């Protein structure tokens, strides 16, 4: 997989963000994860976590997997990086997202995400508390 440039337009919630990609505004949904909705427990903390990561980043990148690049709602499906650190994995590591929506052929980082989830669960963090 390859990292490509993008710039932040605006934070949305724990697992969606509006980015400019190839010069066009798009909503991105983060692959392999599910954060709580803002109305749910840990939703606001997940939103804040993603917001801080993407707003503080000097460089945002997106990486598409091998399969579908947009979902049925027109959202981009990607792994997002802030100053080289994967947002998707970082949310799971912090117990702010569950590994979820693992579809075959867009699952390159599944192992990495599951290992983060195991560690978060062992530490009893947030969702796992
Ligand atoms: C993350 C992801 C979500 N989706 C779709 C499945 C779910 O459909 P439904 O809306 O029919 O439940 C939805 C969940 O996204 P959200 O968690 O943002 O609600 O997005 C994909 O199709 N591919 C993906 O990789
Ligand atoms: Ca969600």
């Amino acid at each position: 997989l390859h990292k490509e440039p993008a710039t932040l337009i605006k934070a949305i919630d724990g697992d969606t963000v509006k980015l400019m990609y190839k010069g066009q505004p798009m909503t991105f949904r983060l692959l392999l994860v599910d954060t709580p909705e803002f109305n749910e427990k840990y939703g606001p903390e997940a939103s804040a976590f993603t917001k801080k990561m993407v707003e503080n980043a000097k460089k945002i990148e997106v990486e598409f997997d091998k399969g579908q690049r947009t979902d049925k709602y027109g959202r981009g499906l990607a792994y997002a990086y802030a100053d080289g650190k994967m947002v998707n994995e970082a949310l799971v590591r912090q117990g702010l997202a569950k590994v979820a929506y693992v579809y075959k052929g867009n699952n390159t980082h599944e192992q990495l995400a599951r290992k983060a989830e195991a560690q978060a669960k062992k530490e009893k963090l947030n969702i796992w508390s």
